[PDB]
């Protein structure tokens, strides 16, 4: 999680976008010594990821949440749009390969949610309401949500550590970098509106 | 990183298909207790993951390599399609969102790659050959290579542990599994293809 200056986020909000943007997380901690992962919606209370609270939940029968109790810090992993960068873009004879893409890197301090209800109530309300149509919950769904709460677990991350990743080629000149934006314009629309958002 | 029965691998050679072909993963290990996590290609050696090699490269000045010399346990994270299944897309009236995916998760020890150059040139090979038309390194680039490799470090990883992720609905019943496939064969048609493999 090494960051360049010129692969920098340009306003601290676009951490939060991409957060918001991209809830599908890895959430990762240190059991026995060792990496776990795993993959869980997480939403963000608050308007910056550095000093916020991220919020998420897993399936109860996931035995990664029982190795929350000691509370290590963990890391969730925020990804947003990517792509491979093939020389034959460049079209120059002395070239090499990389990978563009932005991610969101939030490592904190782990504890199990109260209300585990609020959490998935609002991971509901935050993805579902951008969409259209948006899927709002009826009574009865509230009610079958109330019946699966034995089966998931909710917890909180306060962030003490946030570092962002916007690596959009920006460093290229002009004339390469035009090639690699008109590139992903046609088969990664989702990677070349964040090329604009860089300028 | 538990895995339900149901959205198993059908063949252990499903975990290999989608690591050759999501090869930007997330190399993840402890730092100082905390998880530490870089975004970099990698490639696997061998048949199968479980008992193979992976293979990859990161930049000298990411500091994150500088503690691969404990030669901890490190997790490595391939992440095929994915995709959101809104309670929309079931149209039942009790219902609750989850989020559809595959993954493979790969856990052992890292250590120091002494071949950069093969690594690296490897990796080249993995990705480009599928591409067409497929970027083969002109000698001088092969020489730009030489010239780039104070600037990179490379890693082997041996596969003590694999596990693979398939949560592609396949416990849903006909019906609702239905239009779940269809709206992400609109949407999301590597997700789609993938629910197919897994039939
Ligand atoms: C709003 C968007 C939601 C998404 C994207 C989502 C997604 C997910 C995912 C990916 C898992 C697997 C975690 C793991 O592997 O351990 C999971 C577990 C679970 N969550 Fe959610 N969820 C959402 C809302 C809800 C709601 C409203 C409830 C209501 C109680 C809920 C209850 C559960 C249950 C019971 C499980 C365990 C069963 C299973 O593995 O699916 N979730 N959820
Ligand atoms: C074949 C596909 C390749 C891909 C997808 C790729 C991608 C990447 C990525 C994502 C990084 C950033 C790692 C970090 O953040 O620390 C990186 C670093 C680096 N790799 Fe590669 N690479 C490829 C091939 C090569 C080759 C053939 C060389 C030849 C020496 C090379 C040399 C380097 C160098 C010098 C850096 C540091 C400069 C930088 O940050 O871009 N890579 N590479």
């Amino acid at each position: 999680m090494h960051v360049f200056p010129r692969y920098a986020a340009a306003r601290p909000e676009q951490a939060a976008e991409l957060v918001r943007s991209n809830p599908f997380a890895l959430v990762v901690s240190a059991v026995d010594g060792v990496p776990v992962a795993t993959h869980a919606p997480v939403i963000l209370e608050g308007d910056a990821v550095e000093g916020g609270t991220l919020l998420g939940h897993m399936n109860r029968a996931n035995p990664h949440w029982r190795s929350f109790a000691s509370s290590p810090d963990v890391l969730v992993v925020f990804s947003g749009p990517h792509g491979y960068v093939s020389p034959t873009v460049y079209a120059t004879d002395p070239a090499a390969p990389t990978w563009d893409y932005a991610a969101v890197h939030a490592t904190g301090r782990v504890e199990l949610a109260e209300d585990a209800l609020d959490v998935v109530e609002r991971t509901v309300a935050a993805l579902e309401a951008p969409r259209d149509p948006a899927w709002t919950p009826t009574p009865a769904s509230r009610e079958y949500f109330r019946a699966l709460l034995p089966g998931v677990v909710a917890f909180r991350v306060r962030v003490r550590t946030e570092q962002s990743m916007f690596k959009l080629s920006q460093d290229l000149d002009a004339e390469r970098y035009a090639r690699v934006r008109e590139a992903f314009a046609a088969d990664n629309p989702g990677l070349a509106d964040l090329m604009d958002r860089s300028l």
